């Protein structure tokens, strides 16, 4: 259960893996994109996980129809705006929305810098209209190779005043993190924070590399650390964040069952693990369900769920002043 | 792929497991039913399978919120009507819609005979407005016991001029078929056809009991027959229909993977097996997806998928005249 008197964060939330099916249908029709189906219920299985996919890359294909309908920059602004509304309705007080502008732009060859600007505009309008707090994380989609990721990084950095961090996401096995060392040097020299998807499809060596050579202070998933006691020791004493995504790990077959998900053992090890959605529309979940159903099925007690909620606040890419303010604001509730 | 020049049937399709999430929200608000969430995206994981459930009854719990909002007889009429529109939109030419009026009625204590009449009315209005062909199958929900099922059967038979068959559905292992012998004697005495959910959670012994003691000429699922070579010979020799539900069997964990689903081996044994949805809204699928994605993943060639499509026509609870007319109507398309 969500604790009302604590801020509720979502720190690992892909806005371009969270496109409403109704929006896919409308933009698909607006741009003449031939979709596999033409009603909400018949399109649902093509844009949403039906049962667990056998791999991370099989799961990633489910996001494709959502970005296939981004026919102009206004479409990207719309999806970004709608994502702020969805975060509000999911009870989130502070959301970090991550997005890959290269991935969003590639089906209709949109200008990647234009896509970054449109997403900034859409989230800014959404924050104004819906009243939650939000920050942006730019993703380098490793899947498309280092050259595409450099083009994507250039676009992200041109709006660095509005973006708090850069992420590495996509096909972890096919494009290991040691190919992006010089990309993340540019990220840190620009003063941005670093989170990295690691230890999901690949093993603990990917997490070590992200920590040591990419400068990650948060890791997306990180579930393979359960096999590396020294790594779990390091995560705890260096306060590296673990962005846990329970349903996502099931649906990529990264974790065979919630009963064996490592989140509970991470928390028992004093690791700063937090609870997140990942790709809510693709997965068919939202944040309250992860708290109310998934986390108890992963064996967490209510005390452990509250600890994880607090960890999300501590891990946010915010100043301590802003974290203080969020805690003090939520403490008046409940 | 669906074969356009062939009739498309759905013979195993629970109307009370196919209630639109938007309709759940609207009726929930109408009748003051406190739902676990209040928007489409947040309510979805509570009314739809997220990943495979560990058991049949864990899957069945996903249906509860849809029937919890059936606050009056007109709500039942509405979801029956909306079910015909959904079948039309799923490209179905002939649907057999099955429903448990006792289950629909129990949350708000509706008159069970009233629910049956409302469902007949709604499907009749839908068949008029949407133009497909449909029949009704009344379900005894074994889950609630022999007395409840007798009351349910009485209500179904009061409309037997508008219902073609009676089914047994629910918790198969908790309420075995041998408890309902007298119920299905009444079904056959009234002249109705018999289909039985069997060989899903229990073994092939349950399928034998349905055939020999309940008089079933079609079996819902029947996936455990793959372990009984004598039963497979019998199914083929006696033309006993097998109503296959690919996604459903994954989501109940009845079958470990589509590649190991028995549908392909059934067809190769000459068994009349057909492709169906089961509970499309709960599963997050629809019939074209089963044909286009699930069936190839189950290893079927296009030739076998076509044979399964023809098998659905042959297994329909229709006269040979009506089957000929369906074939003739579809033959002009493509
Ligand atoms: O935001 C879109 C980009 O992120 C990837 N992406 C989206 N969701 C995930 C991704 N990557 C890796 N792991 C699985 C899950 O956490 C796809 C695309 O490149
Ligand atoms: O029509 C609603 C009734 O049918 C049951 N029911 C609904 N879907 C299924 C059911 N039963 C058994 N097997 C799994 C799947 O095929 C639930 C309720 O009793
Ligand atoms: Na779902
Ligand atoms: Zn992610
Ligand atoms: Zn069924």
């Amino acid at each position: 259960m969500i604790t009302s008197s604590l801020p509720l964060t979502d720190l690992h939330r892909h806005l371009d893996g969270n496109i409403r099916t109704q929006t896919i249908l409308e933009l698909g029709q607006k741009f003449g994109v031939k979709l596999p189906a033409n009603t909400l219920q018949t399109l649902t299985p093509y844009v949403q996980i039906v049962e667990a996919e056998p791999s991370l890359v099989a799961f990633l294909s489910k996001l494709d129809w959502g970005v296939a309908v981004l026919g102009d920059l206004d479409a990207c602004r719309r999806v970004a705006y709608e994502n702020v509304e969805d975060a509000l309705n999911a009870r989130i007080d502070y959301a970090e929305l991550r997005f890959s502008p290269y991935y969003m732009a590639m089906k209709h060859s949109l200008p990647v810098t234009g896509v970054v600007e449109a997403v900034v505009d859409g989230v800014r309008a959404g924050v104004r209209d819906f009243g939650i707090q939000a920050n942006l994380i730019g993703i380098m989609s490793r899947t498309f190779g280092t050259d595409a990721c450099q083009q994507e990084l250039d676009a992200i950095l041109s709006q660095k005043n509005h973006i708090v961090a850069v992420d590495l996401a996509g096909d972890e096995l096919g494009q290991p993190g040691d190919r992006f060392i010089q990309h993340f040097k540019q990220v840190r020299d620009a003063g941005l924070h670093v989170t990295v998807h690691a230890g999901e499809a690949a093993g603990p060596e990917s997490m070590w590399q992200a920590i040591r050579d990419l400068g990650a202070t948060r890791i997306g998933h990180g579930v393979k650390a359960i096999h590396d006691p020294k790594l779990m020791d390091y995560l705890a004493q260096h306060r590296i964040g673990i962005e846990s995504c329970l349903t996502s790990n099931l649906q990529t077959s990264t974790v065979d069952s919630l009963a064996t998900h490592p989140l509970k053992r991470f928390l028992e090890h004093g690791i700063l693990a937090c609870i997140n959605t990942d790709d809510p529309a693709v997965e068919g979940i939202e944040l309250p369900y992860e708290y109310e159903v998934a986390a108890p099925q992963a064996g967490l007690s209510q005390e452990q769920i509250r600890q994880a909620q607090l960890n999300g606040l501590e891990l946010a890419f915010l100043s301590d002043s802003e974290k203080k303010a969020l805690l003090a604001k939520a403490a008046l509730r409940g």
